[PDB]
């Protein structure tokens, strides 16, 4: 029978949890529904995981320049098991914390499926048992999106970034297909390892709704690692030969006439082209709570569904999908509702991001196109730079370092900060606190340097 | 004869070569008079040549997680000469490209030493010529300072980070005698090549100017690396036995009796003891100039000197001795000079300065000591966070980060971030040019983190 809360949290991910944390901190009584393991797709799947895999590539890349620093060089040979059975430990002992951190503040997990009812008052049922509350948030997240054989005939044989989580060894050759972080991701990853590598782009380049800085340069970078950018081509079908998988892809450059390959003896087949939302059996329709095309729950500036007493937030609105907008999304809900702070809300404006490729990618504000067309041509003026590292005045491999300043107005707000370089990871948090209390370049050129670094460049741009 | 310019430069280091670019950029006519090598103490035997030593070191200290990592180990041995041969290549197209840029933006170089002379208005000689001119900047910096046998026997054995450049070969047994900085960082790179180091601290910690979290951390993760701290021990002297050095050392900790005890077969003993400056063979004494007790050059908040139209800055001046420091100070001059902005000056407060430690050490603003005394300990609150980067779930090795934020008054405003973990160097520009607009803790805190990062650790303190 429905027992009651002051909230009922469906979905035990990163927006979930944080919300249900500050809830109960503020005196809530809540309650955590997850159908499998807390910390959501993130911690288990996902920030987590994958952080893990890109240092052991980092150290692969490194690996290159030992020799160049006066070492003797390694023979190779990376093992994925070892690295592999310790990643999942890892993500174990993350997860008994985080029951842990639930217990101790005392909010419940109900454990298993949450769907809403057919009952006049916002009310969900977990095998059979039925809970409601007067407050209840959304928070289910989503899924990766793999072709139907109804337009792929074969694209059922490829995995996902999912799959790519419970792979043991390390595959032959890999195909990856998707033009955005989480491909550029994988791609990167699994190259420094050791796998041949192809990432099939729709286009000329990668990560296409970045500064076209950061998509020239990375598209460059990913080239130059040994990572194979087929431009312009997608699969028509995949078919399981005995050596591997045949991917059969139409490549159409526009100027020429299609062609089309077959790409033989692929070990892997990642799909990396979206993710979809977890909305389906929720039985949204029961409420009649308004979704878009795509299933993402609709939610106003404030997480607001259309039906009161119901939020949403994060990856499930399809809305800056990570981990942190999740949280900060979520915390500042509870605080609305439990705190009684009418106004607390996410701005989503000026949400830092690194993609951790080869240098990593950091970013936070606009693009230059994204100023020009909120701006206009005469009151946009950005400043770059284009150095390489002095990490690598002593090795033969290179990397460079790219950093862009948008520039906006007559006092030249600092509006958009793109670089991909070195250190590239841990330099954006500060300049992404800069950028949010409304800086100036002045404000940046009036900060005394760190030298040696690659962070100085960003405070002598001219 | 007396060749006139409008403006004089003397010494060719970091902050005169910046004051005499913006000087001439801004239509002067400069010259800059040099008795060695353009770029001076920074590049030749500084930031340059040290980021590089360091960079080797950390390539040392991760082939220990190499195996962790999935990896196969290597044999090791580091070959000291490749490395230092290399590391000198750069040096000199770094000088190259100094002179490159002095000539093409029109400055000259008046190669020798200058002397002020026994004129009525400021005059220099450098070579029997005089040259004159209506602002004329001594930027000489300073040097080494080793202890003369006068008080310490066979002191002149050992070196100065000036002769740690020069040296060819890894030392088989290093004595490291100092703690600050420069020490710190001699004492970390020589240890993580392979040399038996002992760091010889007149007291119990090091970088005792630090946030005290900062030199109780820093002591800790030296003596965790390798390196023996010699607490509460000084030298009374040294003796060349046929094997290497003896270092005879009186170690006294407070509450016992005195103990000297010898320090046999050591390869090298680097006096990393203090900087003395650049001012005696100026004849400072010829036209009446202001010096300290230590014949550092006396100037005030505009960097003037007590003669009219003549002016100093960076380490000659003992304040602040860092490179970014004497560079910030020679441009606000020059446009001071040249651009007539009379309140073109420095803002000491504030500067960032990282230590590359291992884990680096990256620090801004007030100590909790130096806040509590400003402000009073009923308004200085502090915040904290000690984590093992995630880097190290998966290695035996480990390290830590600590992260300390000092924050003041009613709103809590950041006064002060101290930090030591991995990738710290890169991690702090950006909350240094945060710190400078005047953040306040929930600036820090209304900033979407970005994970998985450890930056994202100082916007989430709590
Ligand atoms: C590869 C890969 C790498 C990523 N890397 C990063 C990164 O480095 N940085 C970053 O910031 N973001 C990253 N992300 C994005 C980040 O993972 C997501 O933004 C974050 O997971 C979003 O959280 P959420 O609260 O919306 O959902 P989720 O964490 O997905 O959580 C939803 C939870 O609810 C459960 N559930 C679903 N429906 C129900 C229901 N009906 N009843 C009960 N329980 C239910 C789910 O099992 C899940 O555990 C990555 C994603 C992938 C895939
Ligand atoms: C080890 C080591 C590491 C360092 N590392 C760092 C670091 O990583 N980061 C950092 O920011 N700072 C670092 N510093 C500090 C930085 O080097 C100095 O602050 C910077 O060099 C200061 O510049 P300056 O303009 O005062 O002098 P300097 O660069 O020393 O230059 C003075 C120049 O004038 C010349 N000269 C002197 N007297 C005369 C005269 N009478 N006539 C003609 N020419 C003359 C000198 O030859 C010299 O080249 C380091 C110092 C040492 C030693």
């Amino acid at each position: 029978a429905v027992a009651s809360y002051d909230y009922l949290v469906i979905g035990g991910g990163s927006g979930g949890l944080e919300s249900a944390w500050r809830a109960a901190e503020l005196g809530a009584r809540a309650a955590v529904v997850e159908s499998h393991k807390l910390g959501g797709t993130c911690v288990n799947v996902g920030c987590v995981p994958k952080k893990v895999m890109w240092n052991t590539a980092v150290h692969s890349e490194f690996m290159h320049d030992h020799a160049d620093y006066g070492f003797p060089s390694c023979e190779g040979k990376f093992n994925w098991r070892v690295i592999k059975e310790k990643r999942d430990a890892y993500v174990s002992r993350l997860n008994a914390i985080y029951q842990n951190n639930l217990t101790k503040s005392h909010i419940e997990i109900i454990r298993g499926h949450a769907a809403f009812t057919s009952d006049p008052k916002p009310t969900i049922e977990v095998s059979g048992k039925k809970y409601t509350a007067p407050h209840i948030l959304i928070a289910t997240g989503g899924m990766p999106s793999t072709p139907h054989e109804s337009q792929i005939p074969g694209a059922s044989l490829g995995i996902t970034s999912d799959g790519f989580f419970q792979l043991e060894e390390l595959p032959g050759r890999s195909v990856i297909v998707g033009a955005g972080y989480i491909a550029v991701e994988m791609a990167g990853i699994l190259s420094a390892l050791g796998s041949k590598t192809s990432l099939m782009i729709r286009h000329d380049k990668v990560l296409r709704s970045f500064d076209s800085m950061i998509s020239t340069n990375c598209t460059e970078e990913l080239e130059n690692a040994g990572v194979e950018v087929l431009k312009f081509s997608q699969v028509k079908e995949v078919k399981k030969t005995l050596s591997g998988l045949e991917v059969s892809m139409v490549t159409a450059v526009p100027g020429r006439l299609p062609v089309m390959t077959m790409i033989p003896d692929v070990d892997c087949l990642l799909w990396a082209i979206g993710r979809v939302p977890n909305t389906k059996d929720l039985s949204l329709n029961k409420l009649g709570i308004q979704t878009d095309d795509k299933g993402h729950i609709i939610v106003d500036e404030f997480q607001n569904t259309n039906v009161k007493g119901i939020y949403a937030v994060g990856d499930v609105c399809g809305k800056a999908l990570l981990t942190p907008v999740a949280i900060a999304a979520g915390r500042k809900l509870a605080h609305r509702l439990f705190e009684y702070k009418e106004d607390s809300k996410l701005d989503y404006n000026n949400i830092p991001t690194v993609v951790f490729s080869h240098p990593p990618i950091g970013t936070v504000g606009l693009t230059e196109d994204e100023a020009i067309h909120k701006y206009g041509i005469e009151n946009v003026k950005t400043y770059s730079t284009s150095f390489t590292p002095m990490y690598h005045a002593v090795t033969k491999r290179k990397t460079k370092c790219v950093m862009k300043m948008v520039c906006a107005n007559k006092e030249e707000k600092v509006v958009g900060i793109h670089m991909q370089g070195l250190g590239c990871d841990e330099m954006l948090q500060g300049f992404a606190v800069a950028v949010k209390m409304g800086a100036t370049k002045a404000d940046f050129d009036n900060t005394v340097a760190i030298h040696p670094t690659s962070s100085e460049e960003l405070v002598t741009l001219r």
